[PDB]
Order: structure tokens, then C-alpha cells, then sequence
């Protein structure tokens, strides 16, 4: 599925991910349009054969299982397929676990460095949330 902008703010928003760890819900949205264009079938190769999953990207290497990526982990304890639901519920899920990892929002690089000290609001702008 791929979600309108603010479409997708409400559904991040009725899962609890605004103001998850403190993050307002502009940061959530900006990082899924740059993750996966707000795609929920998104998947992307890293080059240490690793893969991406869904709206927000999230890695095999540590948080979920493709059993494709040697020596990882699945700390969210799903299969990476999941990720890919048109269904949220697994991606928000498992995105709390990895933004409450020690380095908040720093985990996803795209937010780091496109989304981090921006006007997040205007993700959410217009609205009706
Ligand atoms: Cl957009
Ligand atoms: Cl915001
Ligand atoms: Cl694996
Ligand atoms: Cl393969
Ligand atoms: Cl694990
Ligand atoms: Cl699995
Ligand atoms: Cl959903
Ligand atoms: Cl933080
Ligand atoms: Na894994």
C-alpha cells in the first residue's frame, strides 16, 4: 500500500508513534517519506547484504527475520515479511523498539540527514488528526 501523506500521519498517529520517545509525529512522517516514499512494500539491499523492510525501512541485521543475513538478529521477533503488511501495526511496533535503542531517531540514517532539525510540522500540515 502506499499511503497518502496524511493518511499515513493518522495511522502513525492512532499507533501511538506521536510523540513516541518524544518525537513529534512531523519526524515519523518525514522519515517514512524518505525511508520508503510511504510505500509499505518497500525493500531495499544494503551492501552488507542486509535488507530494508517497509515504510520505515527497518534492517534485517538486527530487528527482524529474512533468514538471508548472516549473523543477525531479530530483536523485534518477526519475519521481515511482516514489514511489509499494508497493515502498520508490525512496522510501529517494532520502530518503538528501535527508537528507544539509545540513539532515538539517529537509527534511521535518511532521518538523520533529512529530516533531523527540519520544519517537521509541515509533514502534518493540514491534517485532520
Ligand atoms: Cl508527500
Ligand atoms: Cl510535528
Ligand atoms: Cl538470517
Ligand atoms: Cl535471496
Ligand atoms: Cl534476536
Ligand atoms: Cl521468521
Ligand atoms: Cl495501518
Ligand atoms: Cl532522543
Ligand atoms: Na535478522
Amino acid at each position: 500500500k502506499v499511503f497518502g501523506r496524511c493518511e499515513l500521519a493518522a495511522a502513525m498517529k492512532r499507533h501511538g508513534l506521536d510523540n513516541y520517545r518524544g518525537y513529534s509525529l512531523g519526524n515519523w512522517v518525514c522519515a517514512a517519506k524518505f525511508e520508503s516514499n510511504f510505500n509499505t512494500q518497500a525493500t531495499n539491499r544494503n551492501t552488507d547484504g542486509s535488507t530494508d523492510y517497509g515504510i520505515l525501512q527497518i534492517n534485517s541485521r538486527w530487528w527482524c527475520n529474512d533468514g538471508r543475513t548472516p549473523g543477525s538478529r531479530n530483536l523485534c521477533n518477526i519475519p521481515c515479511s511482516a514489514l511489509l503488511s499494508s497493515d502498520i501495526t508490525a512496522s510501529v511496533n517494532c520502530a518503538k523498539k528501535i527508537v528507544s535503542d539509545g540513539n532515538g531517531m539517529n537509527a534511521w540514517v535518511a532521518w538523520r540527514n533529512r529530516c533531523k532539525g527540519t520544519d517537521v510540522q509541515a509533514w502534518i500540515r493540514g491534517c485532520r488528526l
